[PDB]
């Protein structure tokens, strides 16, 4: 009569790189990087699979009151990333 199908699934991850600058993390990844025990510490049992995968609901929870200091942070490391950039192309000059 009827009974339809249509499966779903995808992997692919390699390659690695020297000391190259990610792209400066994200604001979230500073409140993240502090708030990744926060999570971890009430679930332990559990890894960043879902954890860093549920902060990105704190951080925009975080309402604009704690991104706004915290994004104001990453407003600078703009220029951080480009200290581990220039050793990134000092490998390639």
């Amino acid at each position: 009569m009827v009974t339809p199908r249509e499966p779903k699934k995808r992997t692919t991850r390699k390659k690695k790189d020297p000391n190259a600058p990610k792209r400066a993390l994200s604001a979230y990844m500073f409140f993240a990087n502090e708030n990744r025990d926060i999570v971890r510490s009430e679930n332990p049992d559990i890894t960043f699979g879902q954890v860093g995968k549920k902060l990105g609901e704190k951080w925009k929870a975080l309402t604009p009151e704690e991104k706004q200091p915290y994004e104001a942070k990453a407003q600078a490391d703009k220029k951080r990333y480009e200290s581990e950039k220039e050793l990134y192309n000092a490998t390639l000059a």
